[PDB]
């Protein structure tokens, strides 16, 4: 049914330093990566993007217009690129339908991309490869904003010797590791092949082509059951004081629908919470829920989202723990 429609979950995944955050930045307009403390994402991010804007974001490699949008919005999960937080990955790994592997064009596969493939491999999750940093590829020149193959037309030799002879050590990187890989427009079998995505978080530039892909992924690859709404599921993600609130929670609303005046039940230091929903909060969209700013109040929210609780008695809860929604009877 068109209702109980769901918004699928991406993870980006990818090796320090790799551009993740700031190719979140390039698509939502915002600075996270230069707020950050340590200089490094420490947190699991989550950013709703509405289809419109996806259709906008998309249009230069899709100016016909016939391409088919079947996904209500999408849910983007940023993660730390750093060695410490495996913990992390695998938990963003566990929550995401889809995923964007991001890889240093220059630098290639490195030990947290290895580490992030496994987490892919071992729960079958369907992803695409960016590409990132091709502006730094010698002497290239911007087109803001566009597709990747109008821009890379557009080069001189150089800079596509370049690109196809790092493209070519990547695919054999990916060839050692158990992937065949394709150019996203090579790539013949879908299912079985990993499309790669060049990219420039920098420039804006494929990035139409990357979003396009993963709404692909969630429409081809991705289990069909999981473009409708089920049977509620829910994890915690933070445990934070917001004045006003007191002691609230940030959650990922992986499926089912959430309402206000639910009663919950979530685990905590030495056991189960239960208690009611007061506030069922939202940001902005295109604004990631970690980054404070305004809320939107919701008196239900649908699966996926990243949300914030506002509950009494929320103070011992555990970060992944899962959360469920008790019923009036029995
Ligand atoms: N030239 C160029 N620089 C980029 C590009 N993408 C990211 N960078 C630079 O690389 C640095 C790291 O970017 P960042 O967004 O923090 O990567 P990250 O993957 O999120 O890093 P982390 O979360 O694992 S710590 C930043 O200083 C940014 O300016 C790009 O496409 N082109
Ligand atoms: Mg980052």
């Amino acid at each position: 049914n068109k209702d109980n429609l769901r918004s699928p979950i991406c993870c980006i995944l990818g090796h320090v330093r790799t551009g993740k955050t700031k190719l979140l930045d390039k698509i939502r307009q915002t600075n996270v990566q230069e707020g950050e403390a340590g200089g490094i994402t420490q947190q699991i991010g989550a950013t709703y993007f509405p289809v419109e804007a996806i259709k906008q974001k998309t249009a230069v490699v899709n100016k016909d217009g016939k391409f088919e949008f079947k996904v209500p919005g999408l849910l983007i999960i940023d993660t730390p690129g750093h060695e410490s937080f495996s913990n992390l990955r695998s938990r963003g790994s566990s929550l995401c339908n889809i995923a964007i592997l991001v890889v240093d064009i220059m630098h290639g596969l490195e030990p947290q991309t290895i580490e992030s493939l496994r987490l892919l491999r071992e729960r079958k999750t369907p992803f695409v490869v960016a590409l990132n940093k091709i502006d730094r590829l010698y002497g290239w020149k911007k087109i803001e904003n566009n597709g990747f193959r109008e821009s890379f037309a557009l080069q001189n030799k150089a800079v596509q010797n370049e690109f196809r002879n790092r493209l070519d050590q990547v695919k054999l990187q990916f060839a050692e590791q158990g992937f065949n890989s394709e150019l996203f427009y090579e790539n013949k079998n879908f299912a079985r092949y990993v499309s790669l995505v060049p990219t420039s978080a920098h420039t804006g530039e494929g990035i139409p082509d990357m979003l396009k892909l993963i709404v692909q992924l969630c429409q081809e690859r991705m289990a069909s059951s999981l473009m409708y709404l089920s049977e509620l599921q829910a994890t915690v993600l933070e445990v934070k004081a917001i004045e006003g609130f007191g002691v609230t929670i940030d959650v990922i609303l992986s499926n089912g629908i959430l309402r206000e005046g639910d009663r919950i039940v979530l685990c905590g230091l030495e056991g189960p919470i239960k208690t009611n929903i007061r506030a069922l909060l939202t940001p902005a969209p295109m604004r990631e829920l970690r980054i404070k700013g305004q809320y939107i109040h919701h008196k239900e929210v649908k699966a996926a989202q990243g949300v914030k609780i506002s509950a009494p008695g929320l103070e011992g809860a555990i970060a992944g723990s899962r959360l469920l929604v008790v019923g009036p009877d029995d």
